């Protein structure tokens, strides 16, 4: 089974997601998704400087529809968190553009759009940017743990075996900063909210800084072993208008991902992410994103 | 370089494949603008050292109430708000204020968006902010080539757009409109039909003869001789927008005498003949404003 091609390149410099409902019939989806993928790789062929890769993606209700509800047991909506102060936006349809070239991933989505036509109400769509030093808006370098190299990407993002081999589930959670806040803070202040320091990107060992640092409620382990996820987050937005971190990320188990937003949102120790002093997320879908052989052989 | 005058560094650049353009209005006194102009320009040149492969260039423009003050009333005489053309075919959205940087990576002119931003503070209302992108091929989002004959090199880019002597020396003239296009009503029209609209080929990009093509093409309408001689603007247009949502073109021109951009609007939309542009079948423009961008050395004597 072969992985669709936007999960795994590394170090993209520019995304679009599209976030989208069905208004016509579910079946229409499965034609669509066949002209997507096929635009894709021939998008490929034309601009093969660009690394483009592409990721069509399910809701819960319509991929059980699509797939006669065998496989991906633990695609489910997306609830909140921490009792709402994570919000649910629960979608149909995710489609996910990364290359290094904004104008490409501009014309991909333009063909995504002429796949799916007017059986998709698009709900939400956000241009990424990779920013300076690879930097999250709030100036803390972003990406550093996410898993390096195809192999290990492959073993935390790509699932391995029966029905759903070569797929992945996607969580995607739009954020929005505000750096007024955060400037208001000291320096040292932003280092011991995230864990890391903030200009040489150092981690703050965990015994020294507060277990509502980002780090201290993402970096968890069961028994030793690391619930790793494969981001694809990037920043978004305007200078002057909203602006933030567009996160995006892919696992073979959505487990790792709740056990992450359990932690932040309070929801597991009552204990909630030093960041919602400066950001808030404002959407959350969780998705599937089947194999591509998987996609040949919907219609 | 004592007893010349330097041109901001954004008019000239070519082949940038990103900008923002911010346009704002001022909320207070004038005098906010100063410092905050002076600011601004210390900070781009900050940005070209850090990033000297960016290859950085932008520009602060003043509109004509904010000009005039800053200025005295001296110099920049053809400078006034934006006039409706075609009696309201092109809308006027003059604002006080204008910023436009432009690169090759959009995350330095991102991080000099927010350094302007910060210059200015809440002396300034915002009224919009547009990331302009070079598509596949230098194409219009209409799919066709755009920037063909746009001046064409740093010498004849400066005779066209830089005031070469007088107290404006250095400085120049500013448009900027933004265009939503229609491309659904776009792609109902043949392909030979938009040529026709456009007065150039749309794979090829040929030059389609006067002789055949409508006066209403595009090329018809914006294509002036004044006895022999044409009336150049240089663009620094982008495309702008998302796919499911508005986009177009962000039109930016810059040029040492208002007059030859005044010329194509009227042409365009109705005024000189009678007849205007074909493009606006499918597309529209939604702002408008003219600004005067001073030379560098001028930015420094605010205060
Ligand atoms: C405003 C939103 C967010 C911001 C600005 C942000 C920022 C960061 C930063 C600066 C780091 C440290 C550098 C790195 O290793 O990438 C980091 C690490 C990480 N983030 Fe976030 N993040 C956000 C949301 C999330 C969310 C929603 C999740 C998961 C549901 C998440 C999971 C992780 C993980 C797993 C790590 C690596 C921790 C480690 O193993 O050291 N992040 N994030
Ligand atoms: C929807 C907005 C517009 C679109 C899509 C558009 C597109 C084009 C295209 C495709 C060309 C031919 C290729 C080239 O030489 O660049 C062109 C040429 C040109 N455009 Fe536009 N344009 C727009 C607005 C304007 C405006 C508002 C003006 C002036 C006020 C203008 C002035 C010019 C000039 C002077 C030329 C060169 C004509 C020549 O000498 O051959 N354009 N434009
Ligand atoms: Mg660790
Ligand atoms: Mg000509």
């Amino acid at each position: 089974s072969q992985v669709q091609s936007g999960i795994l390149p590394e170090h993209c410099r520019a995304a679009i997601w599209i976030e989208a409902n069905l208004k016509g019939d579910v079946n229409a989806l499965r034609e669509a998704s066949k002209i997507f993928v096929d635009n894709v790789a021939t998008f490929q062929a034309k601009f093969p400087d660009a690394k483009l890769g592409a990721v069509v993606a399910f809701g819960n209700n319509v991929w059980r529809q699509l797939s006669g509800g065998e496989g991906a047991d633990e695609l489910k909506d997306f609830p909140v968190y921490g009792k709402g102060l994570a919000p649910s936006t629960q979608y149909d349809l995710l489609i996910h553009i990364l290359s290094a070239r904004h104008e490409v991933n501009f014309s991909v989505a333009q063909a995504a759009l002429a796949a799916f036509g007017d059986a998709i109400d698009v709900k939400e769509e956000i241009h990424g940017f990779r920013w300076v030093e690879e930097r999250d808006l709030s100036g803390f370098v972003a990406g550093t743990e996410n898993p390096a190299g195809e192999e290990t990407r492959r073993e935390v993002a790509v699932i391995k075996d029966g029905v759903d081999a070569g797929g992945s589930y996607v969580f995607v959670q739009r954020w929005e900063h505000n750096l007024k806040q955060l400037n208001r803070m000291s320096v040292p202040d932003q280092e011991m909210m995230i864990g890391r320091t903030k200009d040489a990107n150092e981690e703050i060992d965990g015994d020294e800084r507060p277990v509502t640092s980002h780090l201290s409620r993402v970096d968890l382990k069961e028994d030793g072993k690391g619930l790793k996820i494969v981001a694809q987050s990037l920043p978004y937005g305007t200078a002057s208008g909203t602006h933030g971190l567009y996160f995006c990320a892919y696992c073979a188990r959505l487990y790792n991902i709740e056990q992450q937003l359990l932690s932040m949102f309070g929801d597991t120790d009552g204990k909630r992410d030093a960041m919602l002093r400066f950001t808030k997320p404002v959407t959350g879908g969780y998705y599937f994103a089947p194999s591509l052989e998987r996609i040949q052989a919907l219609g």
